[PDB]
Order: C-alpha cells, then sequence, then structure tokens
C-alpha cells in the first residue's frame, strides 16, 4: 500500500480530514490536485503529475480558523481546467476564490457567487456536471437554521445561477444532512437523514432523490417525479430507521457505472449498543442493506466518536468500503465485497500506523475516470498542540 508524500499540515484539530470534503483531492486529465490547511492556517492548494511523486505546492494568501473542524476547504476543477476553492466557514459569509489560469495555484479575489443567500454558509461542496459545468451545494443558516442551496457554475458564461432555493423542506420543524454523488453518465444523487431537534440522538431516516437535468427536477427510483420541496411526508425512503439507533448524520454516497446508488453510513442493531457500518443501495427495483463488520465495542452519539464516518467506491456491484476504527487501532481500514449483495466483507488495514480523528475523502474523478483509488490519508486529534503530520496520497493496491 503505496504512500506519495505531500507536506505536512495542521493536526490539532480534524479540520482537513472529515468525511464531508467534496474535494480534497482531484485529478484533471493527468494532474492531480490537492488542499489542506498547513500549522500555520494558510489554505495550502498542490499539484502532481499522476506519474509522478513530485508536487507543487504554494501557501495562498488566505487563513482559515483551523481551530474549528468545521472550517474545511472543499476544492474542484472545471472544464477548462480552474480550481475552484471554497473555504472556511461555520455559519459565516461565503469564501469562494478560483485559479487566475488554468491549472494556476494562484489564486484571486474572494467573490461572490449570484450574491444571494451568502452571508451564513456552512460546508462548501462541489462536484462536477457533464460538459464541464459545476454545481455547489452549502447548508444556508446560524443559530440552528439550515436549508440546501445549490447553485451552477456555466462554463460558457463563467458564473453562478442558482438551481434550488429550497429543495429539502424542514417545515420550520427539524433539519437535514445530506450527501451527493455526480454520476459517469451525469446524475446527480442526493440522500440524507432527518435530525429531528437540536440532538445527535434525534437523527432518524435515510432518504433519496435523483435528477437527470442538472437539478432542475428530482425523481425516486421507483420514477415518480417529485413535487418540490422534498418534505418528510413525500420523501423517498432509502431506509427507516428510528431516532436512538445511533444513526449518524453527513457520510457519503456513490454509485455505479448504470447509474444506481450506494450509501455508506453507520447505525446499530436493535439488540445492541454498538454500532455497525452499514451500506444501503437500489438495484433499479429495490433498496438492499448490509451490515460491514462486527464490531464488539460500544459507544454513543448522545452527549471523539470511535469511528470514522465512510467512504465508498462501486465496480459493478464490487465494493470498497474506506473506514476507521478504534478497535484497529484507528488505522486507515478497508472492507472488500466482490459482490455486494452475497459476499463476505474482508478487512484489510491500508496503514500500520494510527490517523486518529482523520475520517476518509479520496479523488472521487480519478476513480470515475482512471478506477484508482487515492485517498487524503493524515494523522489528526480531536482538539493539546501537536506539530503538523505528514499527508500523504494513499495510492491504494486493489
Ligand atoms: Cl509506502
Ligand atoms: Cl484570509
Ligand atoms: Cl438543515
Ligand atoms: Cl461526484
Ligand atoms: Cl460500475
Ligand atoms: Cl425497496
Ligand atoms: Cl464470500
Amino acid at each position: 500500500q503505496h504512500l506519495v508524500e505531500v507536506g505536512k499540515g495542521y493536526s490539532c484539530t480534524s479540520v482537513n480530514t472529515t468525511v464531508f470534503r467534496n474535494n480534497s483531492l482531484v485529478t484533471h486529465g493527468d494532474e492531480q490536485y490537492i488542499s489542506y490547511y498547513d500549522n500555520d492556517g494558510y489554505l495550502v492548494l498542490g499539484k502532481r503529475k499522476l506519474d509522478s511523486e513530485q508536487w507543487t505546492l504554494h501557501r495562498t494568501q488566505y487563513q482559515g480558523n483551523v481551530k474549528d473542524a468545521h472550517n474545511i476547504i472543499s476544492m474542484m476543477i472545471d472544464g477548462e481546467g480552474y480550481i475552484h476553492v471554497s473555504f472556511d466557514h461555520h455559519g459565516h459569509p461565503l469564501n469562494y476564490c478560483r485559479s487566475i489560469a488554468p491549472g494556476s495555484l494562484e489564486l484571486g479575489d474572494k467573490m461572490p457567487m449570484t450574491g444571494v443567500d451568502e452571508g451564513n454558509v456552512t460546508y462548501p461542496e462541489f462536484y462536477p456536471l457533464s460538459g464541464g459545468d459545476l454545481l455547489f451545494v452549502y447548508r444556508s443558516g446560524s443559530s440552528g437554521r439550515g436549508n440546501l442551496v445549490m447553485n451552477r457554475y456555466s462554463l460558457k458564461e463563467h458564473k453562478w445561477t442558482r438551481v434550488q432555493d429550497i429543495l429539502i423542506d424542514g417545515e420550520n420543524k427539524r433539519n437535514a444532512y445530506w450527501q451527493l454523488y455526480v454520476d459517469e453518465k451525469g446524475t446527480i444523487h442526493l440522500s440524507w437523514v432527518w435530525r429531528e431537534t437540536w440532538h445527535v440522538e434525534t437523527n432518524h431516516d435515510i432518504c433519496y432523490a435523483r435528477s437527470f437535468d442538472n437539478g432542475v427536477t428530482w425523481y425516486k427510483t421507483s420514477g415518480e417525479r417529485y413535487e418540490l420541496p422534498i418534505k418528510l411526508s413525500n420523501a423517498e425512503y432509502a431506509c427507516r430507521l428510528p431516532q436512538n439507533c445511533e444513526l449518524i448524520n453527513q457520510t457519503s454516497m456513490s454509485a455505479d457505472a448504470g447509474g444506481n446508488p450506494y450509501i455508506a453510513t453507520y447505525w446499530r442493531e436493535p439488540n445492541s449498543d454498538v454500532p455497525q457500518y452499514r451500506i444501503v443501495w437500489n438495484d433499479g427495483k429495490m433498496w438492499h442493506q448490509r451490515q460491514i463488520t462486527d464490531r464488539q465495542t460500544p459507544f454513543t452519539l448522545k452527549g471523539m466518536i470511535p469511528i470514522a464516518r465512510p467512504r465508498i467506491v462501486v465496480e459493478g456491484g464490487e465494493v470498497f468500503y474506506i473506514f476507521r476504527d478504534e478497535e484497529r487501532g484507528s488505522r486507515v481500514s478497508m472492507a472488500h465485497a466482490t459482490d455486494v449483495g452475497t459476499s463476505k466483507w474482508t478487512i484489510t488495514d491500508l496503514t500500520d500506523f494510527s490517523v486518529d480523528a482523520w475520517e476518509p475523502s479520496h479523488d472521487t474523478e480519478l476513480w470515475k475516470k482512471q478506477r484508482k483509488l487515492h485517498l487524503f490519508v493524515q494523522h489528526t486529534r480531536q482538539g493539546a498542540e501537536i506539530e503538523p503530520q505528514m499527508i500523504y496520497v494513499l495510492e491504494t493496491n486493489m
């Protein structure tokens, strides 16, 4: 299992290593790009040729509040090769920059997208759309308010426009926590859990929608077009799960080449106090679930979480499931099923060392285009002032 050194980065919190960095690492053509905060809090951008281990690294003019692990960096490359990057939010005005030129690590000034509803941003996420355009998703609101906002970047006009103002409706009652993926056919997939009130134990259910027209209209797997916005009552339930089953929020999802969705998360068995890793997927006709490992060690979300929220990639039913577990010494770990429906899941460790509070993020585009799995790997703590730890790209042997 081959580790490619990048550079040392901040490790006192998990800001560089959350599951919801979309993306920390991204390939365009034969170049791979990475982003992180250095030990002084500066946003660093880097790139290499995929056939080299020599990085060009550039400390930008920007800093982030790295003591708040919410305040992540998400990046993406558009069809003309410009880096788009958004960073350093926890209910704050939008921070968004772009490369000054194709493939450049140098950024211009902070810019608006649409200039509307950009005062209270959390969780910036980018996804590439067919033809070179980009999608941007974020949570708008402070003091417990949350709403999913979705924009599109037209490569042609070089501008952002709003796609949905209200896609998921909490009806002034509840919040949602979501994840998305744009499949190899350009379909946008969306899944989420509800959170009924302040407390994490009030998370419940896994819901799903998809769009074939870059976010304008939305469908269920069973073919019905949604009447928007999507509420508790009309949502498609991929998996019905109660409150108080240790169901976690804000994980990740993927799809196979055929456009079938796969969702990776965790929750406990009814007759147990031990959360277990899960996969939920739809085969075109039915939703299924499987438990990935047989953990022994209990924990509860109520009141550092001992396991990481997961990532997955899929190849025609074959699943590679990336996680981290105190039971395995907090190494980077992988579970593999030849066939998601029927195989036993074989577990291996991808690092021989602990990465502690690390969660996985991966080069989504390299998997889609080249079927290679590269992970952003760095030891971090749930913040003790520790020395910055080396960031690697882990090039996975499968
Ligand atoms: Cl190595
Ligand atoms: Cl700054
Ligand atoms: Cl929300
Ligand atoms: Cl994607
Ligand atoms: Cl596939
Ligand atoms: Cl079903
Ligand atoms: Cl088997």
